[PDB]
């Protein structure tokens, strides 16, 4: 029966107004809104004849109880209509307008303010003061000649002469540049404190230009002014006018919908082309600073919520970025030679550097364009209801193309280069470009593609489109884009924010050093949870001490453990021991809740039947969150697990080649199903036979298990489950408690991230290797030693870094470490083995690989040193759909 307009309560029913279309409003608006139409439609009632009776005066029940502002709103200005009267006259207005000349510092202008705010309460005065404003603003500040002029129009008018005289001249320090200072300090903090001059500015006025019936393009011409475009702090304030302005002005529109009268009665404001292009003008400016910047974005987004807008606003952009995009071809070009030709000692010519250095380049016009593209396409959109399909059309439309691969080029030359310059992050705001153009894109299962090797070095990105150029451009610069994170690491939680989606890219040492500061670093103030072991009754010892505790305040609380088996709790390996040796309890074949892997005994694996130990449950739970607490405190607990548990710890589908490792006759027969020997001359049912103490009962793995039968058909999908259930459903539930454990330590969001042998690399302390125990603790069959391919290999192998060796160790060697004594103890799965390094011809130009149940390997014979390098990495680093899967 009634609505709320502020907080008070009227009838509706006995009304005029509709609040479907006021209650969309945050009733604030409201308050005022519904004031005007109070007063307008009660002056209606006054003069017009035949008036209706929901009005009926909006009741004395509504003017003596409606808030006092209301009623003085309606019953003060109506006894003023024709007691708290204007204070002074017009030409006091004018005498206390001339202020603005008297430039003075800030303090003594408060005065001016206050009294200003409380000259208003009077539509004489507010009319008045807006006026003269605008007047200011618009025809005197241009010249100095023509301040003047509207100086003696102002206090000619003061005097009541209007009639002009006396040649008043200006205090002679008086600049446009001050009146125009003063002016829009005194307009915005009018604008913010008091409303009603938002409606004023707006509202049309009736005294085709547009600026006599409207106010607000009296500002919209302070915008192609070079005077105030040149100033970053009048810039500031004309948009935080124009961020509340235009803020109701969307406001009003969207809330209206149906019944429109405010669009139908103030005549809200239509923008044409060029009004929107000033506008956008504002990111183009040397002056637009961050601040400047956020407002006008605030702006853009208002103006879109218009009709009409939008598009408008789009093809504006779109046409900058395309007259951009011209000079940054050929800014880039120039510089891509440069750097080519800087020998030693020399730099860049300092006019070159001074395009890509200054805050009013076009690389920073570029980001600002683009960035913009992406408000307004993402600015309250829900993550779905965005057209990104769309998006990129617009990115498609700027031709990029050729910046891009200018980019890539010009990127190339500083990571092959020796220049004191070379500072890639000169092109920072240029690089940060490109991960805008991509960080709506969708970006998922082109990463998944793999088995491509060194076919970088001449990649064009003139028509790559947007949903391929992410990856292509950031695998081709990964050295670089990694040495540029090394320095400033903050890159990462900002411009390169969305490297987290090509964490493929992301070298080791960064992908540590971002993983503990977000993550381990946010923890401190750690109170004390000691627990006191014995030194061989240790895992139960700590475990049972506290074996149902907090798993929250265990981890954010420092273990000051006094354990008994010796002295000491801390400082001096008390402690690091104790984190040291802990896991190796964990294993202890006793408990039966791990495996000396079948293939290695100084690997260690959950255990088929891992449940089998009698305490399980909280015996692998323990080994979660034990390693979650040494890899956020520190430390190492040396493992092997298995690689298929590095994936489920990081929950990915796991791959074939694990059963290699795993169960070797297994995998000859597996892979003897997929492959090799399968003509259905495999047959047997299909599912996996389920041991139970030796009672095989073959579950049927998917619902029809034993239903379906291992045929050649059906081959594949017969392994895939098997090798599944035998790495994963082998062990099924039971790691479930190992991933809370971890899990609850260390978040999974966190751990993503990384993948397999980083993973391991972390856990484990990363190891180092010995070229030449890789050269007598070693096999070369069908290759000599210094062949041709074997010999640059060995390059290859030099050239690689620590963490690129672990791997290459660890592509041989299955899940890391050295054997110790030099390699001479290559622990095959039989125990004894050594490094194999098949030819196994087999397309001599694809993709390696190996097989660490004999401590394999496979070289492909390439020809060349470069892709073989490549693909040598590729392989190393691959884990998923090359060495991983099949």
């Amino acid at each position: 029966v009634y609505v709320t307009i502020q907080g008070s309560e009227v009838d509706i029913g006995g009304t005029d107004i509709d609040p479907e279309f006021m209650n969309a409003l945050p009733d604030d608006i409201r308050a005022d809104v519904f004031a005007q139409h109070v007063r307008e439609r009660r002056a209606e009632a006054r003069l017009n004849s035949d008036h209706n009776v929901h009005s009926r005066e909006i009741d004395s029940d509504f003017l003596e109880a409606i808030p006092e502002d209301i009623r003085e709103g309606i019953l003060d200005t109506e006894a003023e209509e024709q007691y708290f009267a204007p204070l002074i006259d017009r030409a006091g207005i004018a005498s206390l307008m001339k202020s603005v000349f008297i430039s003075k510092p800030y303090i003594q202008r408060e005065i001016y303010h206050e009294l200003f705010y409380r000259l208003c309460s009077s539509k004489q005065n507010r009319n008045d003061l807006m006026n003269t404003f605008l007047f200011i603003l618009s025809e005197g500040i241009i010249d100095q000649h023509s301040l003047e002029k509207v100086y003696n129009i102002i206090s000619s008018r003061a005097m009541g002469h209007a009639k002009t005289t006396t040649v008043r001249q200006l205090p002679s320090d008086c600049t446009p540049l001050t009146v125009a200072n003063q002016t829009i300090e005194i307009l915005q903090s009018l604008i913010d404190a008091d409303s009603r001059l938002k409606y004023f500015l707006i509202a049309e006025h009736d005294n085709p230009d547009k600026k006599l019936r409207w106010p607000l393009w009296h500002l919209f011409s302070l915008l192609d002014r070079k005077l105030i475009t040149d100033e970053s702090v009048l810039m500031d304030l004309l948009t935080r006018i124009l961020q509340v302005c235009t803020k109701t002005l969307a406001v009003l529109s969207t809330s209206s919908n149906g019944k429109e009268n405010l669009s139908k009665k103030f005549h809200l404001p239509s923008f044409d082309e060029d009004d929107l292009m000033k506008i956008l003008s504002i990111i183009m400016l040397d002056s637009c600073t961050t601040r400047v910047f956020q407002q006008t974005l605030n702006i853009i987004y208002n103006l879109s919520k218009l009709q009409g807008c939008m598009s408008i606003f789009t093809k504006h952009l779109v046409s900058l970025a395309i007259s951009i995009m011209s000079k940054l071809k050929s800014a880039l070009d120039g510089l891509s030679r440069e750097v080519g030709t800087i020998t030693t000692g020399m730099e860049i010519n300092s006019e070159l550097l001074q395009k890509f250095t200054l805050p009013s380049s076009d690389q920073a016009k570029l980001l600002k364009i683009l960035t913009t593209v992406d408000f307004l396409y993402t600015h309250k959109r829900k993550e779905e209801e965005r057209n990104v399909k769309d998006l990129q059309s617009l990115y498609d439309k700027m031709n990029g193309g050729p910046v891009w691969s200018s980019l890539s080029e010009c990127l190339s030359q500083f990571e092959k280069s020796q220049a004191i310059n070379t500072s890639a992050t000169i092109l920072l705001p240029l690089i940060e470009s490109l991960m805008v153009v991509c960080r709506r894109s969708d970006l998922s299962q082109n990463r998944n593609t793999a088995v491509k090797y060194e076919d970088a070095k001449l990649l064009d990105f003139s028509k790559t489109r947007v949903e391929n150029l992410f990856f292509p451009f950031t695998d081709a610069h990964k050295k670089l884009l990694n040495q540029m994170i090394r320095s400033n690491p903050k890159l990462m939680s900002g411009p390169f924010a969305l490297l987290v989606k090509n964490p493929k890219v992301l070298d080791f040492d960064n992908k540590r050093y971002f993983f503990n500061a977000k993550l381990k670093s946010d923890n401190q103030e750690r109170p004390k949870l000691p627990i006191t072991v014995r030194r061989e009754q240790v895992f139960l010892d700590s475990y049972r001490a506290l074996f149902f505790k907090t798993n929250d305040e265990i981890k954010n609380s420092k273990l000051e453990i006094t354990f008994k088996g010796e002295s000491g709790v801390d400082a001096g390996g008390v402690t690091r021991e104790w984190y040291q040796v802990l896991s190796r309890q964990m294993f202890n074949p006793d408990y039966a809740l791990f495996l000396p892997v079948p293939s290695d005994k100084t690997t260690f694996h959950p255990n088929r039947t891992s449940g089998i130990n009698p305490e399980h449950l909280s015996f692998f739970k323990f080994i979660g969150m034990i390693i979650g607490k040494a890899i956020r405190d520190q430390c190492f607990l040396d493992c092997h697990f298995s690689r298929e548990v590095y994936k489920n710890i990081l929950g990915r589908p796991v791959s074939l080649k694990d059963m290699e490792s795993l169960d070797p006759d297994y995998y000859k027969s597996l892979v003897w199903i997929l492959e090799n020997d399968i003509t259905d001359i495999i047959e047997e049912t299909f599912s996996v036979e389920t041991d139970d103490y030796g009672e095989h009962k073959v579950i049927n793995l998917i619902e029809g298990g034993k239903d379906i039968i291992v045929t050649e058909a059906n081959k594949q999908d017969y392994v895939k489950k098997v090798v599944e259930y035998k790495l994963q459903t082998s062990v099924k539930e039971q790691m479930d408690n190992f991933l809370v454990g971890f899990y609850a330590l260390i978040s999974k969001d966190l751990i993503t991230i990384f993948d397999e042998q980083e993973l391991e690399l972390l856990i484990s302390g990363l190891p180092d290797i010995d070229v030449d125990d890789w050269k007598n603790n070693t096999t070369y069959v069908n290759y000599t030693a210094t062949c041709k391919e074997v010999s640059y290999f060995w390059r290859a192998v030099r050239s690689f870094d620590a963490e690129e060796r672990a791997k290459l160790l660890q592509f041989v060697t299955g899940t890391s470490k050295v054997p110790l004594n030099g390699f001479k103890e290559l622990s095959g799965v039989n125990g004894v083995c050594k490094f194999s390094i098949h030819r196994d011809f087999g397309s001599s130009e694809r993709l390696p690989s190996s097989h660490t149940c004999f401590n394999q390997l496979n070289l492909p014979p390439y020809e060349s040193y470069e892709t073989l390098r490549g693909s040598l990495l590729l392989a190393i680093n691959e884990g998923h759909e090359g060495f991983g899967l099949a």
